[PDB]
């Protein structure tokens, strides 16, 4: 399923990507060469990543004529992501793709810009309020649906579609001082166990203030207003 390659697609999708040739980023799928080959002519510098040798090779070749290298081969989730340049981030690695290679990519590099396939299902699930994940990754980058992947520019596999979407970052909030303090809230809130939160004196206003009516159905904006009004509450 390692497929989708096909420049006129890998053409047709990276349309809507803001990638370029000032850019270093870090393929953290390999898939067959298909897509570390149209990047590292499209943007400065790539350094890809799959474990399994065999992979890297393939894609070893089929980048000839092409020295922007780096192919490692190593466990993304092991993968010390550079802290001092600046860079980007790109992942054809719908199937593969979990949670934990989610959170290495947002919450452990300073990736400016986060681009990846993945099933549109997976989307929402990065998507939705009341799911920490969300509410986590909510908290500094923009998850934003840039395209889809219909027909099988890959394979098989429907059931469902993968889609591309962008994870970009703001200086924004969430101080660290207080980040303990919003995964306790994040962690409670969407654990309905609002009794940890405020008292019912507060989870009222604080609702009110943030003008939550489906609070089955919060804005992350909302879930925001709350988080500060908890954060200057007391009692």
């Amino acid at each position: 399923q390692n497929f989708i390659t096909s420049k006129h697609n890998i053409d047709k999708i990276m349309t809507n990507i803001r990638l370029n040739e000032h850019d270093n980023i870090f393929e953290i799928g390999s898939g067959k060469g298909h897509f570390t080959l149209e990047l590292v002519q499209r943007c400065n510098f790539v350094t890809a990543i799959e474990i399994d040798h065999k992979l890297c090779k393939t894609t070893e070749n089929k980048l000839v004529d092409h020295d922007n290298f780096q192919v490692l081969n190593k466990d993304i989730l092991q993968f010390k992501f550079p802290k001092n340049q600046s860079y980007k981030i790109f992942g054809n690695i719908p199937y593969n793709i979990s949670t934990d290679i989610i959170r290495k990519i947002v919450f452990d590099s300073i990736a400016d810009e986060i681009y990846l396939i993945v099933e549109y299902g997976f989307a929402k699930r990065l998507l939705n309020t009341k799911r920490s994940l969300a509410l986590f990754l909510m908290a500094e980058v923009d998850i934003s649906i840039l395209s889809m992947v219909p027909r099988e520019y890959f394979h098989p596999k429907p059931k469902v579609n993968s889609s591309l979407i962008r994870l970009n970052r703001k200086k924004s909030r969430i101080s660290h001082k207080d980040k303990q303090k919003y995964n306790y809230f994040v962690m409670k809130w969407v654990n309905k166990e609002y009794k940890k939160i405020f008292t019912k004196n507060q989870f009222n206003n604080s609702l009110k203030h943030a003008g939550i009516d489906d609070l089955n159905n919060i804005s992350f904006e909302q879930f925001l207003s709350l988080f500060n009004s908890y954060k200057l509450f007391n009692k």
